[PDB]
């Protein structure tokens, strides 16, 4: 609750009477990094004490399941503590802290490596929790009882496990504000900038690691599931191929006008960044490929209108070297837009800006996870869904428009745009 200005030691010193307002802000900026860091470190300790070190929870899982669930949280927690400790000594030593940029850069360059591993392991962590919740009875019971305990603060385990990822994404914002407020001293500003570059570099490494691990898992898992026996074999595995969107769609026939809303034939699409694969789902883990085509040679178009939201996918060069047209429909206007936006994947400042109001977690390959106060540029709006590019890292995704509110005041708008340029890769 207390701010640096309200801090008892700062009052007794009475440095307030003679101190530039910008410096008061630099000290509040440094104080925010330390105060935010402690709350996270405390939240990490709850995760370690109530969940990681729960013998009963370990008893419900296997030696291997525990590693995926919790990962190197002990290593990540240890990294956070040493960092807070360095910052704290500076805070205790003097009423007005000279610099913390040296600690910011040093830790990001040499001691923040655990975050990259922890962030990259998210794909496994998520699937491990889901498998445990859906099919492990013993797990569900024990976790609820731990969640009921007062220390968790009636926060669920998942929200603790996502905290390291959230902090590292916000570290550049806190360091940025410092750079803005360190402009007054020339020598310090350069060091503060050194920090943002190192801090922003670390986020890039964590973001890339998450993508490499997640796409590598998807390409191997999908490679087994897609059965290319009937058609000309296509090598799916590649270190470059990733999944744009997957989904079931309704097959449309022009032969019959009188369609039904029951027992409608369907097809399942896997759309990769460079290839579209048309399959028909046999099991939950087998899909029989019917055709495929390079995204260079795929056209998409809305169909003139029941079975609403129809669209036509044209394979100009198909698996057999020929041309084929697929007529599909979806029962969601927003869903059709997401398929067209993906299928046209190959194809500034006047971009409407929105600010996240409620944390949103991505449920699909299209979507982009967003936490509160994240800014997102808006690219397309359809049926209550916004296709947008995250201001912090440039990642683009869909999310419901209900989680954000329009920012119209230019002074804010152009501030975020000028601010995004500073952290732009």
């Amino acid at each position: 609750q207390l701010t640096w200005s309200q801090l008892p030691e700062v009052l007794e010193s009475g440095v307030l009477d003679t101190l530039s307002t910008e410096e008061r802000k630099r000290q509040e900026a440094i104080f925010e990094i330390l105060t935010s860091e402690f709350s996270y470190l405390h939240s990490l300790s709850i995760l370690v004490t109530e969940f990681l070190q729960s013998r009963e929870l370990r008893a419900t899982m296997t030696q291997t399941e525990h590693h995926h669930l919790f990962s190197n949280i002990l290593d990540v927690m240890s990294a956070s503590q040493k960092f807070f400790e360095a910052l704290e000594q500076r805070h205790k030593a003097q009423v007005c802290v000279e610099d913390i940029s040296d600690i910011l850069e040093d830790h990001a360059q040499h001691h923040f490596h655990p975050y990259i591993a922890y962030c990259s392991n998210e794909v496994y962590q998520q699937r491990t929790l889901q498998k445990l919740s859906n099919s492990n009875a013993a797990f569900r019971d024990v976790l609820k009882e731990i969640e009921k305990r007062p220390a968790c603060g009636g926060l669920p385990m998942i929200s603790f496990l996502i905290l390291p990822m959230q902090r590292v994404t916000r570290l550049p914002l806190l360091t940025d504000t410092l750079c803005l407020k360190t402009q007054g001293h020339p020598e310090r500003y350069k060091a503060a900038s050194q920090a943002l570059k190192a801090i922003s570099k670390l986020v890039k490494q964590c973001n890339e690691g998450a993508h490499k691990m997640e796409r590598t898992e998807q390409i191997y898992t999908l490679n087994m599931q897609l059965d290319f026996g009937k058609v000309k074999s296509l090598p799916l595995i590649s270190a470059s191929r990733w999944l744009l969107k997957r989904g079931e769609l309704f097959l449309l026939e022009e032969s019959s006008i009188f369609r039904k809303i029951a027992s409608r034939p369907t097809c399942y699409l896997f759309l990769f960044n460079d290839v579209l694969v048309v399959t028909k789902k046999k099991s939950e883990e087998s899909y029989l490929v019917q055709d495929y085509a390079q995204l260079d040679h795929v056209q998409v178009r809305k169909l003139e209108p029941s079975v609403p939201y129809p669209f036509q996918v044209n394979l100009l060069h198909n698996s057999e070297g020929r041309q084929e047209q697929i007529l599909l429909s979806s029962d969601s206007a927003s869903d059709r837009a997401r398929w067209i936006t993906a299928l046209t994947y190959k194809e500034k400042g006047e971009l409407p800006q929105v600010e996240v109001t409620k944390a949103y977690f991505a449920k699909q390959a299209d979507e982009i996870t967003l936490q509160q106060a994240d800014i997102v540029l808006v690219l397309q709006e359809e049926d209550g869904w916004l296709h947008g590019e995250r201001l912090l890292d440039g990642e683009t995704g869909w999310f419901p428009e209900s989680f954000a509110h329009s920012i119209t005041s230019r002074v804010a708008v152009e501030g975020n745009v000028r601010r995004m340029e500073r952290l732009r890769v």
